[PDB]
Protein backbone atom coordinates (compact mmCIF):
# COMPACT_ATOMS: atom_id res chain seq x y z
CA UNK A 1 0.00 0.00 0.00
CA UNK A 2 0.77 3.74 0.00
CA UNK A 3 3.03 3.25 3.06
CA UNK A 4 5.45 0.78 1.47
CA UNK A 5 8.85 2.06 0.42
CA UNK A 6 12.14 0.59 -0.72
CA UNK A 7 14.72 0.09 2.02
CA UNK A 8 17.15 1.71 -0.46
CA UNK A 9 15.43 5.08 -0.04
CA UNK A 10 16.78 5.20 3.53
CA UNK A 11 20.39 5.61 4.67
CA UNK A 12 20.51 3.81 8.03
CA UNK A 13 22.87 5.75 10.31
CA UNK A 14 23.47 4.67 13.93
CA UNK A 15 21.31 3.37 16.75
CA UNK A 16 19.16 5.95 18.45
CA UNK A 17 20.00 7.33 21.90
CA UNK A 18 22.50 4.63 22.84
CA UNK A 19 20.04 1.88 21.95
CA UNK A 20 17.87 2.68 24.98
CA UNK A 21 14.94 2.37 22.54
CA UNK A 22 16.18 -1.00 21.28
CA UNK A 23 16.55 -1.68 17.55
CA UNK A 24 15.66 1.87 16.52
CA UNK A 25 18.20 3.76 14.42
CA UNK A 26 18.68 7.30 13.22
CA UNK A 27 18.12 7.28 9.47
CA UNK A 28 18.19 9.62 6.51
CA UNK A 29 15.35 9.48 4.03
CA UNK A 30 17.59 10.30 1.10
CA UNK A 31 15.26 11.85 -1.47
CA UNK A 32 14.39 14.50 1.13
CA UNK A 33 17.66 14.47 3.13
CA UNK A 34 15.34 14.05 6.13
CA UNK A 35 16.54 12.61 9.42
CA UNK A 36 14.03 9.93 10.45
CA UNK A 37 13.68 7.22 13.09
CA UNK A 38 13.71 3.60 11.92
CA UNK A 39 12.51 0.54 13.82
CA UNK A 40 14.03 -2.67 12.44
CA UNK A 41 13.62 -6.40 12.95
CA UNK A 42 7.74 -10.53 14.35
CA UNK A 43 3.97 -10.60 13.71
CA UNK A 44 3.63 -8.13 16.58
CA UNK A 45 5.87 -5.93 14.41
CA UNK A 46 3.40 -6.03 11.52
CA UNK A 47 0.54 -5.42 13.96
CA UNK A 48 2.25 -2.24 15.20
CA UNK A 49 2.80 -1.11 11.62
CA UNK A 50 -0.88 -1.84 10.93
CA UNK A 51 -1.95 0.23 13.95
CA UNK A 52 0.29 3.21 13.11
CA UNK A 53 -1.31 3.57 9.67
CA UNK A 54 -4.64 4.06 11.47
CA UNK A 55 -3.63 6.88 13.83
CA UNK A 56 -3.00 10.49 12.84
CA UNK A 57 -2.98 13.45 15.26
CA UNK A 58 -0.71 16.47 15.94
CA UNK A 59 0.53 14.99 19.26
CA UNK A 60 1.04 11.36 18.21
CA UNK A 61 4.32 10.36 16.59
CA UNK A 62 3.71 10.33 12.83
CA UNK A 63 4.39 7.22 10.76
CA UNK A 64 6.25 8.03 7.54
CA UNK A 65 6.60 4.65 5.86
CA UNK A 66 7.14 0.92 6.31
CA UNK A 67 9.22 -1.83 4.72
CA UNK A 68 7.15 -5.03 5.00
CA UNK A 69 7.79 -7.27 1.98
CA UNK A 70 11.04 -9.04 2.96
CA UNK A 71 13.37 -8.94 5.97
CA UNK A 72 14.71 -6.80 7.46
CA UNK A 73 11.51 -4.85 8.19
CA UNK A 74 11.27 -1.10 8.77
CA UNK A 75 8.76 1.11 10.56
CA UNK A 76 9.80 4.70 9.79
CA UNK A 77 8.64 7.73 11.78
CA UNK A 78 9.61 11.37 12.11
CA UNK A 79 12.61 12.36 14.21
CA UNK A 80 11.87 14.52 17.28
CA UNK A 81 14.80 16.83 17.75
CA UNK A 82 14.84 16.99 21.58
CA UNK A 83 14.39 13.31 22.38
CA UNK A 84 12.17 11.82 25.05
CA UNK A 85 10.30 13.97 27.56
CA UNK A 86 11.69 12.36 30.73
CA UNK A 87 15.29 13.25 29.78
CA UNK A 88 14.22 16.67 28.49
CA UNK A 89 12.59 17.56 31.81
CA UNK A 90 15.52 16.18 33.82
CA UNK A 91 18.04 18.34 31.94
CA UNK A 92 16.00 21.36 30.94
CA UNK A 93 16.47 24.97 32.01
CA UNK A 94 13.64 25.43 34.47
CA UNK A 95 13.33 29.15 33.83
CA UNK A 96 12.64 28.48 30.15
CA UNK A 97 10.65 25.27 30.82
CA UNK A 98 8.44 26.92 33.40
CA UNK A 99 4.84 26.45 34.58
CA UNK A 100 3.24 27.74 31.37
CA UNK A 101 5.40 25.28 29.40
CA UNK A 102 4.75 22.39 31.78
CA UNK A 103 1.04 23.10 31.41
CA UNK A 104 1.43 23.26 27.61
CA UNK A 105 3.04 19.81 27.61
CA UNK A 106 0.26 18.24 29.69
CA UNK A 107 -2.37 19.82 27.43
CA UNK A 108 -0.80 18.29 24.32
CA UNK A 109 -0.57 14.84 25.88
CA UNK A 110 -4.19 14.87 27.05
CA UNK A 111 -5.03 15.86 23.48
CA UNK A 112 -3.28 12.75 22.09
CA UNK A 113 -5.01 10.57 24.67
CA UNK A 114 -8.47 11.98 23.93
CA UNK A 115 -7.82 11.09 20.31
CA UNK A 116 -6.93 7.50 21.23
CA UNK A 117 -10.00 7.35 23.48
CA UNK A 118 -12.15 8.57 20.55
CA UNK A 119 -10.80 5.91 18.13
CA UNK A 120 -11.15 3.23 20.91
CA UNK A 121 -7.41 2.58 21.17
CA UNK A 122 -5.63 1.73 24.41
CA UNK A 123 -2.06 2.84 25.05
CA UNK A 124 -1.08 0.55 28.00
CA UNK A 125 2.30 2.18 28.72
CA UNK A 126 1.70 5.92 29.05
CA UNK A 127 4.66 7.60 30.81
CA UNK A 128 7.12 10.47 30.33
CA UNK A 129 9.76 8.11 28.95
CA UNK A 130 7.34 7.38 26.06
CA UNK A 131 6.82 11.01 24.96
CA UNK A 132 8.96 13.08 22.54
CA UNK A 133 9.83 16.80 22.33
CA UNK A 134 10.17 18.90 19.18
CA UNK A 135 10.55 22.59 18.42
CA UNK A 136 8.49 25.11 20.36
CA UNK A 137 7.87 22.60 23.16
CA UNK A 138 5.89 20.37 20.87
CA UNK A 139 5.09 17.08 22.63
CA UNK A 140 4.01 13.86 20.93
CA UNK A 141 3.00 10.62 22.60
CA UNK A 142 4.75 7.47 21.35
CA UNK A 143 5.15 3.84 22.45
CA UNK A 144 8.68 2.38 22.53
CA UNK A 145 8.33 -0.72 24.72
CA UNK A 146 5.31 -10.41 33.78
CA UNK A 147 7.20 -7.08 33.35
CA UNK A 148 5.20 -3.98 34.45
CA UNK A 149 6.17 -0.43 35.31
CA UNK A 150 4.22 -0.96 38.55
CA UNK A 151 4.40 2.71 39.53
CA UNK A 152 2.40 3.72 36.40
CA UNK A 153 0.01 0.72 36.53
CA UNK A 154 -3.63 1.04 37.59
CA UNK A 155 -4.87 -1.17 40.47
CA UNK A 156 -7.15 -3.32 38.27
CA UNK A 157 -4.21 -4.03 35.94
CA UNK A 158 -1.91 -5.05 38.78
CA UNK A 159 -4.58 -7.31 40.25
CA UNK A 160 -6.64 -8.62 37.31
CA UNK A 161 -4.50 -7.88 34.24
CA UNK A 162 -7.31 -5.57 33.02
CA UNK A 163 -6.22 -2.64 30.87
CA UNK A 164 -8.52 -0.01 29.38
CA UNK A 165 -8.59 3.65 28.45
CA UNK A 166 -9.31 4.16 32.16
CA UNK A 167 -6.03 2.50 33.14
CA UNK A 168 -4.37 4.93 30.73
CA UNK A 169 -6.12 7.72 32.64
CA UNK A 170 -4.49 6.35 35.80
CA UNK A 171 -1.09 6.36 34.09
CA UNK A 172 -1.72 9.91 32.82
CA UNK A 173 -2.04 11.07 36.43
CA UNK A 174 1.37 9.56 37.23
CA UNK A 175 2.76 11.26 34.12
CA UNK A 176 1.42 14.59 35.47
CA UNK A 177 3.42 13.91 38.64
CA UNK A 178 6.50 13.23 36.48
CA UNK A 179 5.99 16.58 34.78
CA UNK A 180 5.45 18.45 38.06
CA UNK A 181 8.70 17.03 39.52
CA UNK A 182 10.75 17.57 36.33
CA UNK A 183 11.08 13.81 36.03
CA UNK A 184 11.58 12.35 39.49
CA UNK A 185 10.53 8.73 39.95
CA UNK A 186 7.08 8.28 41.53
CA UNK A 187 6.40 7.02 45.07
CA UNK A 188 9.88 8.09 46.23
CA UNK A 189 11.53 5.41 48.32
CA UNK A 190 8.40 3.26 48.49
CA UNK A 191 8.91 -0.50 47.98
CA UNK A 192 7.15 -1.19 44.70
CA UNK A 193 6.07 -4.60 46.07
CA UNK A 194 3.77 -2.86 48.55
CA UNK A 195 2.24 -0.30 46.17
CA UNK A 196 -0.88 -2.31 45.36
CA UNK A 197 -1.93 -2.73 48.99
CA UNK A 198 -1.08 0.91 49.73
CA UNK A 199 -3.33 2.02 46.84
CA UNK A 200 -6.12 -0.29 48.03
CA UNK A 201 -5.95 1.49 51.40
CA UNK A 202 -6.25 4.93 49.75
CA UNK A 203 -2.61 5.99 49.84
CA UNK A 204 -1.72 8.41 47.05
CA UNK A 205 1.23 10.71 46.40
CA UNK A 206 0.96 14.14 48.00
CA UNK A 207 0.93 17.31 45.91
CA UNK A 208 4.48 17.91 44.63
CA UNK A 209 6.18 21.23 45.36
CA UNK A 210 4.96 23.99 43.05
CA UNK A 211 2.14 21.96 41.44
CA UNK A 212 -1.08 23.98 40.92
CA UNK A 213 -4.09 22.91 42.99
CA UNK A 214 -6.24 22.10 39.96
CA UNK A 215 -3.51 19.99 38.34
CA UNK A 216 -3.25 18.03 41.59
CA UNK A 217 -7.05 17.74 41.73
CA UNK A 218 -6.89 16.15 38.28
CA UNK A 219 -4.12 13.76 39.37
CA UNK A 220 -6.25 12.65 42.28
CA UNK A 221 -9.23 12.22 39.95
CA UNK A 222 -7.05 10.06 37.64
CA UNK A 223 -6.18 7.93 40.68
CA UNK A 224 -9.71 7.01 41.74
CA UNK A 225 -9.85 3.36 42.71
CA UNK A 226 -12.76 2.50 40.44
CA UNK A 227 -11.98 2.91 36.71
CA UNK A 228 -15.48 4.27 36.17
CA UNK A 229 -14.96 7.13 38.67
CA UNK A 230 -11.96 8.42 36.65
CA UNK A 231 -12.50 11.24 34.14
CA UNK A 232 -12.47 10.62 30.43
CA UNK A 233 -9.56 11.95 28.44
CA UNK A 234 -12.07 14.31 26.83
CA UNK A 235 -12.81 15.77 30.26
CA UNK A 236 -9.10 15.94 31.13
CA UNK A 237 -8.21 17.59 27.83
CA UNK A 238 -11.02 20.14 28.25
CA UNK A 239 -9.77 21.00 31.76
CA UNK A 240 -6.23 21.50 30.43
CA UNK A 241 -7.17 23.62 27.38
CA UNK A 242 -9.21 25.84 29.70
CA UNK A 243 -6.30 26.14 32.14
CA UNK A 244 -3.81 26.66 29.33
CA UNK A 245 -5.79 29.58 27.94
CA UNK A 246 -5.99 31.24 31.40
CA UNK A 247 -2.27 30.68 31.86
CA UNK A 248 -1.42 32.14 28.44
CA UNK A 249 -3.41 35.33 29.16
CA UNK A 250 -1.84 35.68 32.60
CA UNK A 251 1.60 35.18 31.04
CA UNK A 252 1.01 38.08 28.61
CA UNK A 253 -0.37 40.38 31.34
CA UNK A 254 2.79 39.64 33.34
CA UNK A 255 5.04 40.41 30.37
CA UNK A 256 3.16 43.65 29.75
CA UNK A 257 3.90 44.83 33.34
CA UNK B 1 -28.11 37.24 13.77
CA UNK B 2 -24.77 39.10 14.07
CA UNK B 3 -21.15 37.89 14.22
CA UNK B 4 -21.45 36.67 17.86
CA UNK B 5 -24.33 34.29 17.04
CA UNK B 6 -23.33 30.66 17.38
CA UNK B 7 -25.08 27.44 16.56
CA UNK B 8 -26.57 25.73 19.59
CA UNK B 9 -25.08 22.39 18.64
CA UNK B 10 -21.59 23.94 18.98
CA UNK B 11 -22.07 23.69 22.78
CA UNK B 12 -22.51 20.65 25.02
CA UNK B 13 -24.63 21.72 28.01
CA UNK B 14 -23.45 19.84 31.11
CA UNK B 15 -25.12 20.99 34.38
CA UNK B 16 -25.83 24.09 36.46
CA UNK B 17 -22.60 25.86 37.40
CA UNK B 18 -22.04 25.63 41.15
CA UNK B 19 -25.31 23.69 41.15
CA UNK B 20 -27.37 26.91 41.09
CA UNK B 21 -25.08 29.19 43.10
CA UNK B 22 -25.26 31.52 40.06
CA UNK B 23 -28.83 30.82 39.02
CA UNK B 24 -29.52 29.84 35.41
CA UNK B 25 -25.84 29.56 34.49
CA UNK B 26 -24.66 26.21 33.15
CA UNK B 27 -21.27 24.65 32.65
CA UNK B 28 -20.73 23.69 29.01
CA UNK B 29 -18.18 22.63 26.41
CA UNK B 30 -17.27 24.57 23.28
CA UNK B 31 -16.64 21.30 21.46
CA UNK B 32 -14.53 22.44 18.51
CA UNK B 33 -11.86 24.00 20.79
CA UNK B 34 -12.25 21.63 23.78
CA UNK B 35 -12.92 24.61 26.07
CA UNK B 36 -15.13 24.58 29.13
CA UNK B 37 -17.52 27.53 28.98
CA UNK B 38 -20.13 29.25 31.16
CA UNK B 39 -23.62 29.59 29.66
CA UNK B 40 -26.31 31.96 30.95
CA UNK B 41 -29.88 31.04 29.99
CA UNK B 42 -33.26 32.79 30.08
CA UNK B 43 -35.52 30.51 32.21
CA UNK B 44 -35.63 39.45 28.17
CA UNK B 45 -34.86 43.00 27.15
CA UNK B 46 -32.44 43.12 30.06
CA UNK B 47 -30.96 39.77 28.97
CA UNK B 48 -30.11 41.12 25.52
CA UNK B 49 -28.98 44.46 26.95
CA UNK B 50 -26.28 42.57 28.88
CA UNK B 51 -25.14 40.72 25.76
CA UNK B 52 -24.94 43.99 23.84
CA UNK B 53 -22.80 45.57 26.60
CA UNK B 54 -20.40 42.61 26.64
CA UNK B 55 -19.91 42.80 22.86
CA UNK B 56 -18.17 46.15 23.50
CA UNK B 57 -15.86 44.91 26.28
CA UNK B 58 -12.67 43.06 25.37
CA UNK B 59 -9.87 43.08 27.95
CA UNK B 60 -7.58 40.37 29.38
CA UNK B 61 -8.91 40.93 32.92
CA UNK B 62 -12.61 41.18 32.09
CA UNK B 63 -14.85 38.20 31.45
CA UNK B 64 -14.89 37.57 27.69
CA UNK B 65 -18.06 37.02 25.68
CA UNK B 66 -17.66 34.07 23.30
CA UNK B 67 -21.06 33.94 21.63
CA UNK B 68 -24.83 34.05 21.98
CA UNK B 69 -27.72 31.86 20.86
CA UNK B 70 -30.71 34.08 20.04
CA UNK B 71 -32.52 32.32 17.17
CA UNK B 72 -35.08 30.48 19.33
CA UNK B 73 -35.59 29.99 23.08
CA UNK B 74 -33.90 29.36 25.39
CA UNK B 75 -31.49 32.24 24.80
CA UNK B 76 -27.80 31.76 25.65
CA UNK B 77 -25.00 34.11 26.59
CA UNK B 78 -21.67 32.21 26.42
CA UNK B 79 -18.45 33.29 28.14
CA UNK B 80 -15.19 31.70 29.12
CA UNK B 81 -15.00 29.51 32.22
CA UNK B 82 -12.49 30.32 34.98
CA UNK B 83 -10.97 27.21 36.55
CA UNK B 84 -10.69 28.41 40.15
CA UNK B 85 -14.06 30.07 40.57
CA UNK B 86 -14.89 33.30 42.34
CA UNK B 87 -12.09 35.26 44.04
CA UNK B 88 -13.79 35.52 47.47
CA UNK B 89 -14.00 31.75 48.03
CA UNK B 90 -10.62 31.33 46.37
CA UNK B 91 -8.98 33.75 48.83
CA UNK B 92 -10.77 32.11 51.77
CA UNK B 93 -9.59 28.64 50.74
CA UNK B 94 -6.21 29.21 49.24
CA UNK B 95 -2.82 28.06 50.47
CA UNK B 96 -1.32 31.31 51.68
CA UNK B 97 2.34 30.40 51.14
CA UNK B 98 1.44 29.85 47.49
CA UNK B 99 -0.95 32.84 47.26
CA UNK B 100 1.51 35.20 48.88
CA UNK B 101 2.05 38.95 48.99
CA UNK B 102 3.34 39.19 45.42
CA UNK B 103 0.36 37.21 44.09
CA UNK B 104 -2.03 39.51 46.01
CA UNK B 105 -0.27 42.51 44.45
CA UNK B 106 -0.60 40.80 41.06
CA UNK B 107 -4.34 40.21 41.58
CA UNK B 108 -4.99 43.82 42.62
CA UNK B 109 -3.00 45.02 39.59
CA UNK B 110 -5.10 42.90 37.21
CA UNK B 111 -8.34 44.12 38.77
CA UNK B 112 -7.26 47.77 38.52
CA UNK B 113 -6.30 47.24 34.88
CA UNK B 114 -9.80 45.96 34.09
CA UNK B 115 -11.39 48.93 35.83
CA UNK B 116 -9.09 51.37 34.02
CA UNK B 117 -10.46 49.89 30.79
CA UNK B 118 -14.08 50.25 31.96
CA UNK B 119 -13.22 53.82 32.97
CA UNK B 120 -11.69 54.63 29.58
CA UNK B 121 -14.77 53.19 27.81
CA UNK B 122 -17.05 55.18 30.17
CA UNK B 123 -18.70 52.14 31.71
CA UNK B 124 -19.59 51.88 35.39
CA UNK B 125 -19.48 48.51 37.13
CA UNK B 126 -21.82 49.33 40.11
CA UNK B 127 -21.12 46.12 42.10
CA UNK B 128 -17.37 45.61 42.30
CA UNK B 129 -16.45 43.05 44.97
CA UNK B 130 -14.35 39.91 45.38
CA UNK B 131 -17.49 37.78 44.91
CA UNK B 132 -17.75 39.24 41.38
CA UNK B 133 -14.19 38.32 40.32
CA UNK B 134 -12.92 35.03 38.90
CA UNK B 135 -9.56 33.26 39.25
CA UNK B 136 -7.81 31.17 36.62
CA UNK B 137 -4.65 29.11 36.31
CA UNK B 138 -1.38 31.01 36.77
CA UNK B 139 -3.13 33.62 38.95
CA UNK B 140 -5.27 35.09 36.18
CA UNK B 141 -8.01 37.34 37.60
CA UNK B 142 -11.00 38.59 35.64
CA UNK B 143 -13.71 41.03 36.67
CA UNK B 144 -17.28 39.88 36.10
CA UNK B 145 -20.80 40.93 37.06
CA UNK B 146 -23.00 38.02 38.05
CA UNK B 147 -26.11 39.96 39.10
CA UNK B 148 -25.71 38.73 42.67
CA UNK B 149 -28.15 40.99 44.55
CA UNK B 150 -30.89 38.86 42.94
CA UNK B 151 -29.37 35.43 43.71
CA UNK B 152 -27.52 35.76 47.00
CA UNK B 153 -29.23 35.13 50.32
CA UNK B 154 -27.68 36.39 53.54
CA UNK B 155 -26.68 39.78 54.88
CA UNK B 156 -24.42 40.68 51.92
CA UNK B 157 -27.23 42.53 50.14
CA UNK B 158 -29.87 44.35 52.15
CA UNK B 159 -32.84 46.50 51.22
CA UNK B 160 -32.12 50.22 50.84
CA UNK B 161 -33.82 52.98 48.79
CA UNK B 162 -36.15 50.37 47.31
CA UNK B 163 -33.31 48.19 46.01
CA UNK B 164 -30.69 45.77 47.33
CA UNK B 165 -27.24 47.09 48.28
CA UNK B 166 -24.01 45.55 49.49
CA UNK B 167 -23.91 48.27 52.13
CA UNK B 168 -20.29 47.66 53.13
CA UNK B 169 -19.05 48.08 49.54
CA UNK B 170 -21.21 51.07 48.65
CA UNK B 171 -19.83 54.59 48.36
CA UNK B 172 -21.54 57.24 50.55
CA UNK B 173 -22.91 59.30 47.66
CA UNK B 174 -24.59 56.09 46.41
CA UNK B 175 -25.99 55.17 49.81
CA UNK B 176 -27.31 58.72 50.36
CA UNK B 177 -28.37 60.10 46.96
CA UNK B 178 -28.39 56.84 44.95
CA UNK B 179 -25.73 58.35 42.66
CA UNK B 180 -23.39 55.85 41.01
CA UNK B 181 -20.26 56.61 39.01
CA UNK B 182 -16.78 55.40 38.21
CA UNK B 183 -15.72 57.09 41.46
CA UNK B 184 -18.11 54.94 43.47
CA UNK B 185 -16.50 51.97 41.70
CA UNK B 186 -13.19 53.37 42.98
CA UNK B 187 -14.67 53.28 46.47
CA UNK B 188 -15.73 49.66 46.05
CA UNK B 189 -12.25 48.76 44.79
CA UNK B 190 -10.74 50.05 48.03
CA UNK B 191 -13.00 47.61 49.89
CA UNK B 192 -12.06 44.85 47.44
CA UNK B 193 -8.41 45.69 48.21
CA UNK B 194 -9.20 45.09 51.87
CA UNK B 195 -10.88 41.77 50.99
CA UNK B 196 -7.66 40.75 49.25
CA UNK B 197 -5.35 41.76 52.12
CA UNK B 198 -7.51 39.84 54.61
CA UNK B 199 -7.81 36.74 52.38
CA UNK B 200 -11.54 37.30 52.16
CA UNK B 201 -12.79 38.55 55.53
CA UNK B 202 -16.08 40.46 55.58
CA UNK B 203 -15.47 44.25 55.64
CA UNK B 204 -16.03 46.25 58.86
CA UNK B 205 -15.94 42.99 60.87
CA UNK B 206 -18.27 43.12 63.85
CA UNK B 207 -19.93 46.45 62.98
CA UNK B 208 -23.66 46.37 62.33
CA UNK B 209 -24.92 47.62 58.97
CA UNK B 210 -27.02 50.16 60.87
CA UNK B 211 -23.81 51.93 61.94
CA UNK B 212 -21.85 52.00 58.68
CA UNK B 213 -23.17 55.19 57.11
CA UNK B 214 -22.90 57.28 60.29
CA UNK B 215 -19.34 56.02 60.87
CA UNK B 216 -18.16 56.82 57.33
CA UNK B 217 -19.69 60.29 57.48
CA UNK B 218 -17.86 60.84 60.76
CA UNK B 219 -14.62 59.84 58.94
CA UNK B 220 -14.29 56.28 60.23
CA UNK B 221 -12.29 54.05 57.87
CA UNK B 222 -11.07 50.48 58.23
CA UNK B 223 -7.68 50.08 59.88
CA UNK B 224 -4.72 48.80 57.91
CA UNK B 225 -5.12 44.99 57.94
CA UNK B 226 -2.39 42.73 59.30
CA UNK B 227 0.43 42.26 56.78
CA UNK B 228 -0.92 44.86 54.35
CA UNK B 229 1.92 47.08 53.07
CA UNK B 230 1.66 50.74 53.95
CA UNK B 231 1.64 51.98 50.37
CA UNK B 232 -1.19 49.62 49.53
CA UNK B 233 -3.03 50.94 52.60
CA UNK B 234 -2.38 54.47 51.34
CA UNK B 235 -4.23 53.59 48.11
CA UNK B 236 -7.17 52.16 50.04
CA UNK B 237 -7.50 55.42 51.95
CA UNK B 238 -7.29 57.50 48.78
CA UNK B 239 -10.11 55.30 47.39
CA UNK B 240 -12.20 56.13 50.48
CA UNK B 241 -12.03 59.93 50.19
CA UNK B 242 -15.50 61.20 51.11
CA UNK B 243 -15.82 63.50 48.09
CA UNK B 244 -15.91 61.33 44.91
CA UNK B 245 -13.75 63.85 43.03
CA UNK B 246 -10.92 63.44 45.52
CA UNK B 247 -10.78 59.71 44.79
CA UNK B 248 -8.01 58.69 42.34
CA UNK B 249 -8.76 57.52 38.83
CA UNK B 250 -8.34 53.88 37.88
CA UNK B 251 -5.62 55.03 35.46
CA UNK B 252 -3.70 56.36 38.47
CA UNK B 253 -4.36 53.26 40.58
CA UNK B 254 -3.10 50.91 37.87
CA UNK B 255 -0.01 53.06 37.36
CA UNK B 256 0.71 52.90 41.09
CA UNK B 257 0.39 49.12 41.10
CA UNK B 258 2.48 48.89 37.90
CA UNK B 259 5.31 50.80 39.59
CA UNK B 260 5.00 48.77 42.81
CA UNK B 261 4.86 45.46 40.93
CA UNK B 262 8.13 45.95 39.06
CA UNK B 263 10.03 47.24 42.10
CA UNK B 264 9.26 43.85 43.77
C1 LIG C 1 10.94 4.30 14.89
C2 LIG C 1 9.54 4.07 15.50
C3 LIG C 1 8.85 2.86 15.26
C4 LIG C 1 7.58 2.66 15.81
C5 LIG C 1 7.01 3.64 16.62
N1 LIG C 1 5.65 3.44 17.16
C6 LIG C 1 5.01 4.20 18.22
O1 LIG C 1 5.55 5.05 18.82
C7 LIG C 1 3.54 3.81 18.53
C8 LIG C 1 2.65 4.77 19.15
C9 LIG C 1 1.31 4.40 19.40
C10 LIG C 1 0.84 3.14 19.04
C11 LIG C 1 -0.64 2.76 19.32
N2 LIG C 1 -0.74 1.66 19.95
C12 LIG C 1 -2.07 1.22 19.98
C13 LIG C 1 -2.36 0.05 20.92
N3 LIG C 1 -1.57 -0.02 22.06
C14 LIG C 1 -1.62 -1.17 22.58
C15 LIG C 1 -0.24 0.36 21.91
C16 LIG C 1 -0.10 1.68 21.16
C17 LIG C 1 1.73 2.20 18.40
C18 LIG C 1 3.07 2.56 18.15
C19 LIG C 1 7.70 4.86 16.85
C20 LIG C 1 8.96 5.06 16.30
N4 LIG C 1 9.68 6.31 16.54
C21 LIG C 1 10.72 6.34 17.58
N5 LIG C 1 11.00 5.29 18.27
C22 LIG C 1 11.96 5.33 19.22
C23 LIG C 1 12.67 6.52 19.42
C24 LIG C 1 12.35 7.60 18.66
C25 LIG C 1 13.06 8.92 18.76
C26 LIG C 1 14.05 9.11 19.67
C27 LIG C 1 14.69 10.34 19.68
C28 LIG C 1 14.30 11.32 18.78
N6 LIG C 1 13.35 11.11 17.91
C29 LIG C 1 12.73 9.95 17.87
N7 LIG C 1 11.38 7.48 17.75
C1 LIG D 1 -22.24 33.09 31.55
C2 LIG D 1 -22.05 34.62 31.77
C3 LIG D 1 -22.95 35.52 31.17
C4 LIG D 1 -22.79 36.89 31.36
C5 LIG D 1 -21.76 37.38 32.16
N1 LIG D 1 -21.62 38.84 32.24
C6 LIG D 1 -20.63 39.57 33.01
O1 LIG D 1 -19.87 39.06 33.74
C7 LIG D 1 -20.61 41.10 32.86
C8 LIG D 1 -19.40 41.79 33.23
C9 LIG D 1 -19.31 43.19 33.09
C10 LIG D 1 -20.39 43.89 32.57
C11 LIG D 1 -20.26 45.45 32.43
N2 LIG D 1 -21.31 46.02 32.90
C12 LIG D 1 -21.39 47.32 32.44
C13 LIG D 1 -22.29 48.25 33.26
N3 LIG D 1 -23.12 47.66 34.20
C14 LIG D 1 -23.53 48.54 35.03
C15 LIG D 1 -22.59 46.59 34.91
C16 LIG D 1 -21.40 45.88 34.26
C17 LIG D 1 -21.60 43.18 32.18
C18 LIG D 1 -21.70 41.78 32.32
C19 LIG D 1 -20.82 36.49 32.74
C20 LIG D 1 -21.00 35.11 32.55
N4 LIG D 1 -20.05 34.17 33.14
C21 LIG D 1 -20.26 33.51 34.43
N5 LIG D 1 -21.34 33.69 35.13
C22 LIG D 1 -21.51 33.05 36.30
C23 LIG D 1 -20.50 32.20 36.77
C24 LIG D 1 -19.37 32.05 36.00
C25 LIG D 1 -18.22 31.17 36.41
C26 LIG D 1 -18.19 30.58 37.64
C27 LIG D 1 -17.11 29.78 37.95
C28 LIG D 1 -16.10 29.61 37.02
N6 LIG D 1 -16.14 30.19 35.86
C29 LIG D 1 -17.16 30.96 35.52
N7 LIG D 1 -19.29 32.70 34.84
C1 LIG E 1 9.31 22.30 40.54
C2 LIG E 1 7.97 22.97 40.29
O1 LIG E 1 7.74 24.04 40.71
N1 LIG E 1 6.95 22.30 39.51
C3 LIG E 1 5.61 22.94 39.32
N2 LIG E 1 4.88 22.13 38.60
N3 LIG E 1 3.84 23.09 37.85
C4 LIG E 1 2.96 22.51 36.88
C5 LIG E 1 2.23 23.27 35.99
C6 LIG E 1 1.41 22.63 35.07
C7 LIG E 1 1.34 21.25 35.08
CL1 LIG E 1 0.29 20.37 33.95
C8 LIG E 1 2.08 20.51 35.98
CL2 LIG E 1 1.97 18.72 35.96
C9 LIG E 1 2.90 21.13 36.89
C10 LIG E 1 4.20 24.38 37.98
C11 LIG E 1 5.59 24.36 38.63
C1 LIG F 1 -2.87 38.30 55.92
C2 LIG F 1 -1.81 39.11 55.17
O1 LIG F 1 -0.65 39.01 55.43
N1 LIG F 1 -2.21 40.02 54.13
C3 LIG F 1 -1.19 40.85 53.42
N2 LIG F 1 -1.79 41.38 52.39
N3 LIG F 1 -0.59 41.98 51.53
C4 LIG F 1 -0.94 42.68 50.34
C5 LIG F 1 0.00 42.93 49.36
C6 LIG F 1 -0.39 43.61 48.20
C7 LIG F 1 -1.72 44.00 48.06
CL1 LIG F 1 -2.23 44.87 46.60
C8 LIG F 1 -2.66 43.73 49.03
CL2 LIG F 1 -4.35 44.28 48.81
C9 LIG F 1 -2.27 43.06 50.18
C10 LIG F 1 0.47 41.20 51.74
C11 LIG F 1 0.05 40.15 52.78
Amino acid sequence: DKWEMERTDITMKHKLGGGQYGEVYEGVWKKYSLTVAVKTLVEEFLKEAAVMKEIKHPNLVQLLGVCTREPPFYIITEFMTYGNLLDYLRECNRQEVNAVVLLYMATQISSAMEYLEKKNFIHRDLAARNCLVGENHLVKVADFGAKFPIKWTAPESLAYNKFSIKSDVWAFGVLLWEIATYGMSPYPGIDLSQVYELLEKDYRMERPEGCPEKVYELMRACWQWNPSDRPSFAEIHQAFETMFQESSISDEVEKEL
